């Protein structure tokens, strides 16, 4: 198992733009189009990001370029953190991926505020580290995929994506 394999369970596929869980407008393999409610809007930022006029729909190749694009960007993210990249640097492959898978999610910025818990996992305190990362809103509202993250992060393991 690796990243991609990890957040394509957890995101999906969809070539049609639509409304993801927060209500906001989304496309392909989790790839946020716009806050906005305009779904005018949405298909202008989908055209430009993908180079051509879509009309909402893509396809796979075109999804899965948004998406390499934007692990890239959260790796990135995390690299340049000062907050972050010293966590990452200390973990193992399989936690380095339930970091990014995080950062894809909800920001670098969202995740570097987790200051507790990144402490925790940078001290290898796992189980601490787990209960403390459910104390959030990101586990309240999405119980299913937050259980797999921690879980992650608590056995260094890819057992909670096996099916
Ligand atoms: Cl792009
Ligand atoms: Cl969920
Ligand atoms: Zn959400």
């Amino acid at each position: 198992m690796n990243i991609f394999e990890m957040l394509r369970i957890d995101e999906g596929l969809r070539l049609k733009i639509y409304k993801d869980h927060e209500g906001y407008y989304t496309i392909g393999i989790g790839h946020l189009l716009t806050k906005s409610p305009s779904l005018n809007a949405a298909k202008s930022e989908l055209d430009k990001a993908i180079g051509r006029n879509t009309n909402g729909v893509i396809t796979k190749d075109e999804a899965e370029k948004l998406f390499n694009q934007d692990v890239d960007a959260a790796v990135r993210g995390i690299l340049r953190n000062a907050k972050l990249k010293p966590v990452y640097d200390s973990l193992d492959a399989v936690r380095r991926a339930a970091l990014i898978n995080m950062v894809f999610q909800m920001g670098e910025t969202g995740v570097a505020g987790f200051t507790n818990s990144l402490r925790m996992l940078q001290q290898k305190r796992w189980d601490e580290a787990a209960v403390n990362l459910a104390k959030s809103r990101w586990y309240n509202q999405h119980p299913n995929r937050a259980k797999r993250v921690i879980t992650t992060f608590r056995t260094g393991t890819w057992d909670a994506y096996k099916n």
